[PDB]
DNA sequence: TCAAAACGTCGTAC
DNA sequence: GACGTTTTGA
DNA sequence: TCAAAACGTCGTAC
DNA sequence: GACGTTTTGA
């Protein structure tokens, strides 16, 4: 688990307060036990002439990956130990997403949990919907409730 | 002058990388001279519900204003002498907007000089060309050529 | 005549 | 910015 | 059955 | 985000 500096921690929360997202999702997926992928992302969009900005990211993070699509892009980091340590070294320095990037951090440590009991799962998906109400929510269709509907 | 905490300037350096402004403008108005106002503004824009964010930024900057419109904030500042003590310090810990901070700090030290020559003026009037094009600038109009065609 | 505020608009880059 | 659906590669 | 990637959509808050 | 137009008041 690599240290990052802080410094560069300081700044990349500015930014990430600013232009970057904290996404936590329930996936509807028939090949799952229960129908459902608890998915984490860390996101910091920008338009596609700046990807030099978030090549940095990649280097400086050092995992993690740029998508372009059109006529922006996104860093993308995914993988739960890297988002995990990453996220648990920024979280101090966010103002404005904190309480997301704390609750993904509690939502991946209860995660091998979450598969064992459906009542765990549930839970884990009702802290996903806390997420999604403390970002500016516009088009989320899958919630805990929608898994309710399905666990039975 | 007042002197900011590096920790502060570091977030807020990234911050306004991402949802800030550097606005630097030649407004057309007969009471001027030259028949124009040099302009410069240091803006941050953030959602209503998030104002006290910026309600934050006025009292830690020590200076500027917040102004509401519809569902939309902005941080302002806009006193040349306040602007250019705290872009001094900031310009350091930017990246995506340290070439026009640094543009907008040469205006204000060449504001008096610019007063006095309508040549001078056309001198400074090319230096918020170049800050308009290093911003994503879609809807601009008064350029140095308009300048230069009103001082004939 | 000027610094600064006030008020308003529009198209993406979030 | 913050979601959506679908596929890959174990 | 999973984690992760790939691909895709949409409404503002910049 | 990044401009625009108009007004205030020494
Ligand atoms: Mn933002
Ligand atoms: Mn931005
Ligand atoms: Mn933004």
């Amino acid at each position: 688990n690599t240290k990052y500096n802080k410094e560069f921690l300081l700044y990349l929360a500015g930014f990430v307060d600013g232009d970057g997202s904290i996404i936590a999702q329930i996936k509807p997926n028939q090949s799952y036990k229960f129908k459902h992928q608890l998915s984490l992302t860390f996101q910091v969009t920008q338009k596609t002439q700046r990807r030099w900005f978030l090549d940095k990211l990649v280097d400086e993070i050092g995992v993690g990956y740029v998508r372009d699509r059109g006529s922006v892009s996104n860093y993308i980091l995914s993988e739960i130990k890297p988002l995990h340590n990453f996220l648990t070294q920024l979280q101090p320095f966010l103002k404005l997403k904190q309480k997301q990037a704390n609750l993904v951090l509690k939502i991946i440590e209860q995660l091998p949990s979450a598969k064992e009991s459906p009542d765990k799962f549930l839970e884990v998906c009702t802290w996903v919907d806390q997420i999604a109400a403390l970002n500016d929510s516009k088009t989320r269709k899958t919630t805990s409730e929608t898994v309710r509907a399905v666990l039975d």
